[PDB]
């Protein structure tokens, strides 16, 4: 994980996102940011959901 930059995302980055169905972390795509809410939208890749978490909640892509 990258924790110095955990809390700055941008548009287009991958990341890994907490599923609010599981709990679980799954890899996702940020598809849109509200640096307001400090939320954005990411896309669970693999699945192709789409769900809303907080840019500092959002974890470091998988890559592995
Ligand atoms: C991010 N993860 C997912 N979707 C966006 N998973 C969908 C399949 C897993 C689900 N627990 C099931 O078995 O239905």
């Amino acid at each position: 994980n990258t924790a110095a930059s955990l809390q700055q995302w941008k548009v287009g980055d991958k990341c890994s996102a907490i599923w609010s169905e599981d709990g679980c972390i799954y890899p996702a795509t940020i598809a849109s940011i509200d640096f307001k809410r400090e939320t954005c939208v990411v896309v669970y890749t693999g699945y192709g959901n789409r769900e809303e978490q907080n840019l500092s909640d959002l974890l470091s892509p998988i890559c592995e």
